[PDB]
């Protein structure tokens, strides 16, 4: 109190003990005697340690939390040109804490620290002009800002640099000056530095595309916990791109990434569920995952959501819930979630049949060249019962879904060549057709073979082929089971004994 | 075998055929008609070889072919039968028959131009305006349309009356354009009657007669030609020429919109919403207007947009509301740059957005729209979501308050009575305060009373600031507090007095 030594040793003690107690990482009984060591400290008039003594009051780190003591610190220190102290003034008025909220002086508090060459100034400003915080916004000045504290290193304003120069929202896109700033953040270990590198190599923006490389940030990123890199390091897994094709370390990563939030991630994972694909074969664990998906918007997951609805594979059988599943990625514009409302409705299996709607949405899934769709729509212009008959725009349709090998489409167009009584005779096309529908397991273009062998339609006339064909069918059509009997009728036992072994491979070639 | 025979076979076919072709007659005359025509033609009569090429050519009484018409036509034109020679050029023109020719055509047409027919002139305007067969040029194609309509073809007088309108390929004469849009009137064609009802109501090219459009109006509306529709509908719902009749508006504005004519289509939908006209229906007014905003209609696009904001006559829809909303600013309509600039800044049901908030307001204040100049008054003052500028947001706010905005007069009188902000004026400030308060300004009139309760500038009058409280307390939290807070220290005499005082205390 009086001695004057005394009084050097005891303030020069208290701030030897806060700088050296507020780096140890401390239990709550040692954060009181921090905060009784710079409390001593920042009450002696030492810039630093009422910074730190602020900083402590802030994050009530063993002191009750108050946001006006610290800013009463803080105040101290920037009356001493403390930079940092300086800064977290501006953050308080930025945030209206203790004081009001207030902009114009959050930007004077952070360029009085920007002058003493602060990165923490340098970066809220660039901010600041980037996202029009009390100034007018002006990326090219935020770029002048994050550049000053990009070059003394700090990764948060590398990787807005990064950011900037990707997507070209304010400045003229630049992949290279991008793969630039993001490689800069990642030798420093930052993990959003790490990933973004990782997808410029994955990509080849800004750099030689290179899968191995991708590979080696997507996992040093990964590793520390980041989603985003979680999911494209099970991407690469899965796909086999930089690294041996490995489902077991894609389920692993996905469900890092699914479980943070991921919604492609949520929705892979699912998939390697109802598949076993990685990972053991189970309906409930997918409909799990693809719920988690469809919530948040996820087309492909509200589809097969909807399928699972549909069939009640991993949920109970809700036709109301298909539906409305089914909808919200159709009116995504999902081309397959189109053609499953519509064959819902087309159908009408649990609700009531629609045509309108079922034509409503094929045409809109044929248009987007979904192949199931056309076969539908191309046999509804054909018939011309729910629709106004075109037989161009039902050939139009068919031959485009036959192009694609649709076995629906294949067995009627074979049909009706074969029949030659609605279009022109073309039996030879026709039975080529019917033999290609055939072997993708559809027993209608079966049972339909089987017609021309039992009366030598094209193919040489052969009642043990046509019993053969018939019998394979005949569990699957009436037709076939009514035509296998008439040929029971008129062949001998011989006959039935050799067409029963028949194997009927080589009738589809 | 007797030449007596075949005269008088050749003459009652030749009269035959000209009568029988005038007659509109059923499929039972018309097979007939083409029996007789081909007597004469077969006897060599020029005009029963043009009318039996027309009547295969229409297939009215025998089977329809192309080639058979060109052949009859052909043998008329040996003749130098005038249409016949059009119709062989037609033929060229459009690849019936034989292959398509353009330069054929044009010697089949200036053969019959030879002969002063209409059709070969009118035929040689259109190819000299299209550039068929011919280069580009509106002065030749005003040549020959020009010796068509001074014989009295309506077609040529429209598209003289339509070049002279417009300006397109000479210089724009008004009276030029009703000169030959009279004649087309004149003679019935539904055209040529709305362009010269349009002349006579704007004034273009004659002295405006609100009456006379209203007669060609409903001469072109009552053969269904759909734009005179609309206008005549204009009419019957301005009183303009005819008295005000908002249900036979509405009639013609039905009959045009089945038609697409996108004002009509948007004006029906007002009809709709607002019920002039026509019973109420809010369903019925978001069809017309999606009709009209589908073909670029601005004003429409913004109407369904506030629809698609509010809900009214349709789902609620933040998202589709921002698509309609930005198609009409990107059309520089002021209203529709405040209503996007409104919804970026205030972020209901979408991600608040003050860059574009900001940009659409400044864009609709250059315009003059008194609203979006008071918000971005507010803005630079604030200093917020941009760098303050005091000198630019006063200048935006007296703007709006100078043309009667009770958004600005309500915050430009805060800041005078409170003198924190800028320096205390708080004598001009209640006198802004008390206009907005006029306005249903809940905002204002709770200022105001405010400057009663605390007696600020005026009279202290504490009854009176019951009475500015008491209509904005179900409305403004503050000013519920307000009434609340004064209501604890008022008796039930003062109470009574103060729910009763006339507040226009302005």
């Amino acid at each position: 109190e009086e001695n004057a030594n005394k009084i050097i040793l005891d303030e020069e003690k208290a701030v030897i003990q806060c700088n050296e107690r507020y780096k140890t990482e401390n239990d709550e009984k040692g954060d009181e005697e921090t905060v009784s060591w710079c409390r001593k400290a920042a009450k002696s008039g030492n810039a630093e340690a009422q910074y730190l003594f602020g900083m402590l009051v802030y994050d009530g780190r063993g002191v009750q939390q108050d946001n006006c003591v610290a800013m009463l610190w803080w105040m101290k220190a920037a009356e001493q040109n403390h930079a940092k102290a300086l800064v977290m003034l501006g953050n308080l008025h930025r945030k209206g804490q203790c004081i009001a909220e207030n902009y114009p002086k959050a930007i004077a508090y952070w360029k009085r620290a920007a002058v003493q060459n602060n990165v923490w100034a340098y970066h809220n400003l660039g901010t600041a002009y980037y996202d029009g915080i009390g100034v007018d916004k002006n990326p090219h000045e935020a770029v002048r800002w994050w550049k000053k504290a990009a070059e003394l290193g700090f990764p948060e304003s590398q990787n807005n640099l990064g950011a900037l120069y990707n997507d070209g929202n304010g400045v003229d896109r630049d992949y290279q000056e991008a793969v630039f700033w993001y490689r800069k953040s990642a030798l420093q270990g930052d993990e959003l530095g790490q990933y973004n590198l990782g997808v410029a190599y994955y990509y080849g923006r800004g750099i030689k595309k290179d899968f191995s490389e991708a590979v080696s940030w997507y996992k040093k990123s990964a590793e520390q916990d980041y989603a985003q890199a979680q999911h494209n390091l099970g991407v690469t897994y899965y796909e086999g791109e930089g690294i041996k094709k490995d489902y077991a370390k894609a389920v692993y990563w996905w469900k890092k990434a699914a479980e943070q939030g991921i919604p492609q991630s949520q929705y892979n994972l699912g998939i390697a569920y109802e598949e076993g694909w990685g990972a053991e074969k189970n309906p409930e664990n997918a409909v799990f995952w693809y719920r988690k998906a469809a919530e948040q918007g996820h087309a492909d997951a509200q589809n097969r959501l909807g399928i699972a609805y549909r069939y009640g594979t991993g949920v109970r059988k809700n036709p109301a819930l298909s539906v409305k599943w089914l909808e919200k990625a159709a009116k995504q514009g999902l081309a397959r979630a189109q053609f499953n409302l519509g064959k819902t409705f087309y159908i009408g299996a649990g609700i009531n049949k629609n045509t309108d709607k079922a034509v409503y949405w094929f045409i809109k899934a044929a248009n987007q060249g979904f192949t199931e769709a056309q076969a539908y729509i191309g046999m509804i212009y054909f018939k011309g019962k729910y629709v106004a008959k075109n037989e161009k725009k039902g050939f139009y349709w068919l031959k485009k879904a036959a192009e694609k090998d649709s076995a629906k489409a294949q067995a009627f167009l074979g049909a009706l060549y074969i029949a030659g009584n609605e279009v022109k005779p073309n039996i030879k096309e026709g039975v080529a057709l019917t033999k290609k529908a055939a072997l993708q397991g559809n027993y209608e273009a079966q049972t339909l073979l089987g017609f021309c062998y039992e009366n030598g339609l094209e193919v040489k006339k052969d009642l043990i082929a046509a019993y053969a064909l018939y019998l394979s069918a005949s569990p699957h059509f009436d037709f076939a089971e009514k035509a296998r009997l008439d040929l029971e009728r008129k062949l001998s036992e011989q006959e039935i004994a050799k067409a029963i072994s028949v194997n009927t491979a080589k009738l589809f070639e």
